[PDB]
């Protein structure tokens, strides 16, 4: 084995689809068709917890929700981002999963796909804070996040799961917008969720009370996905969205960097093969199919050399190109070096390469040739290894 | 499709930024970086001019060169206007585009932001003239130019596109002087010309001879700008700038009306989002740059009750308030009507709001989303479709 070194918690961070416990009837995002993730950790001696954070929302709000459910209290995404980008300053209120974090406490993040971001994001605030926030709070009086004056640092490790360091070239393609929320509704599908029922109950929440938008009571999953497709979180650059594309992923690295106090390790996924006499990449046989079909082809052909998006962007996992997945490069300084068996602090442990869809890696497709559970006990273990 | 009623060539006339075919090497003012719209409508058989006249004079100054540039002959801006503001009578002499317009025929304007006033303004004069320079020619023996005699029936059709019939606001900020020099510095830079070099050719001449203004070879664009800044283009009431404001505007609009045969299509731009409980508009992702950050965000807020520029002056295209696009309404009897099938002379006709910038919209900030040759290739179908 490894000796279990530390005693902290694992928490796990879905991407720009993902939902609580309690919501979809109870299908899990961390595990999907293959059963609980979080149970197997549990069960297995590994404490975990799951957040539920806004899926279509900026990497900054995300980060903000996550503090907010970890420590407790009202989410606050500070006053001088509410104003830049016409939202509420303020949104939903959380017991706290983990009030220890404020007295010393520390916790692991497993995030898959944009999660990857937004935990990035997380410690790079709880570190440093942000200096336009101060400045906007003492200039017009209001109060302040302690989120936003740095000097907290509650995150012993940061994992991510095909997660796009660099972006994705798939928001380039043409009818983006259309394909985006298809791929939404064929997640609902997966949990065996219809997009054509006014469902009187939640079932998947967006969590964007800041914006003022909600599911009205007799309104379809289809219907909603049309407003959304028309709305802020959508068309404004505080998105997700935005976040994902490559141009909105190196502006995130010019200013989301690394800590030293922290170990980063990078999981990177491909479902692909390289075709004959081409360069180009082709969906392998078992992708998810809504990927196989719709974005596969596109990712595994767009270039665009002008922008350094060559022959190494092909590769991918049906969702993001497998190179902007080992960590942030482009408008990066962190360093990033191979798994040798002893991981560090401060840098990217890229821990290879898994043949596994976007999708697959967290149990929402199947693959029973991918051994789900060993992956992620195995990764507890690792976690559980690490030096405080 | 439909058939065709007319033989009028089709004439685009740029606004407060614009240049000739030959100007700017290349890049072109009608299409950008997507191409040369004015190609495009010869090579589908829509035959097609383009105008280039001072960007920041005023349009009176506009339409007297537009005709001289249409009808071949040398500038005349008028006796009496000239003593009144104190420039030089005469122009530039040109050979004409289309001469043949003396003795017959028409022309269609396809006419963008401020090109828009200018069109109107043309229509006005070839068809009233002006009786204040009437009256100055014969009270002082002087000659007068046949644009001021009235009785000529050039124009069958004006089409605007993202044009202040009612003004913009922009022109109400504080550092409205040096941030719109700045628009100039940013259109320059999006065909390639730096703003700091010291270029022999003329590059992009803003056709100020009446003025004696001309930037001297070897002199920067921004050492040139801080002279117009403080120079009478600037600074008088005969400018773009002050018929770009809402007052100035509404003047505008108490004299220039629609004449009874011609057939007026307006086409708004919008690029903004509404803010959750502000009232106040916010640029959309994709939004050209320099409007995105220094231009959009006070032009979605900024209100002046005591002129009724209210929450319905917010949206905009970040260079213009969308609500000042559809037609003259301050000032103006024109008369306003949603497009229904059939277009309607001496009115007019609301083609739309498109959800495109102020520069996306001519090509010159890029936006694939937006299908620029069909939106062009099929405002002249409807031209052509016009009855005489
Ligand atoms: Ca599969
Ligand atoms: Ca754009
Ligand atoms: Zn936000
Ligand atoms: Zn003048």
């Amino acid at each position: 084995a490894s000796l279990r070194a530390n005693d902290a918690p694992i928490v796990l961070l879905h991407g720009f689809t993902g939902w609580g416990r309690e919501e979809m009837f109870g299908f899990k995002y961390w595990g999907g068709v293959r059963g609980d993730i979080e149970q197997w950790l549990n069960d297995n001696g590994y404490r975990t917890y799951t957040l539920a954070v806004g899926p279509l929302s900026s990497n900054w709000d995300r980060v903000c929700e996550a503090y907010v459910q970890l420590v407790g209290g009202t989410v606050d995404y500070g006053a001088a981002h509410a104003a830049k980008h016409g939202h509420a300053r303020f949104g939903r209120t959380y017991p706290g999963l983990l009030p220890e974090l404020k007295r010393g406490g520390r916790i692991h993040i497993i995030a898959h796909s944009q999660g990857g971001q937004t935990a990035r994001m997380l410690v790079s605030l709880l570190e440093n804070g942000s200096q336009e926030e101060r400045e906007y709070a003492k200039a017009h009086n209001v109060s302040l996040s302690p989120l936003f004056e740095g000097g907290h640092h509650f995150v012993l490790s940061v994992t991510t799961i095909a997660t796009p360091h660099d972006g994705t070239t798939l928001v380039n393609m043409v009818d983006f917008t259309d394909r985006f929320f298809d791929l939404q509704k064929a997640v609902l599908e997966a949990a065996a969720v219809a997009s054509n029922v006014p469902y009187t109950s939640q079932v998947y929440d967006f969590k964007l009370d800041q914006w003022g938008l909600r599911r009205q009571p007799g309104e379809s999953f289809d219907h909603y996905f049309e407003r959304l497709k028309r709305s802020p979180v959508w068309t404004s650059t505080d998105t997700a969205r935005y976040d994902l594309s490559v141009s909105g992923a190196e502006k995130l690295n010019q200013w989301v960097q690394a800590s030293p106090n922290t170990y980063y390790l990078s999981f990177s996924t491909e479902r692909t093969y390289r075709g004959a006499l081409t360069g180009n990449h082709y969906p392998e046989l078992g992708m998810n199919a809504f990927s196989a079909v719709v974005c596969a082809p596109f990712l595994g052909s767009y270039r665009n050399p002008t922008l350094g998006i060559d022959s190494h962007w092909l590769e991918n996992d049906g969702i993001v190109n497998t190179i902007s997945m080992n960590g942030p490069k482009r408008g990066s300084n962190d360093r990033i070096v191979p798994y040798d068996g002893t991981l560090k602090k401060g840098v990217w442990n890229d821990m290879g390469t898994y043949n596994v869809d976007h999708l697959e890696i967290i149990g929402v497709d199947p693959n029973p040739s991918f051994d789900i559970r060993a992956f992620y006990l195995r990764l507890a273990e690792q976690l559980a290894s690490l030096q405080p």
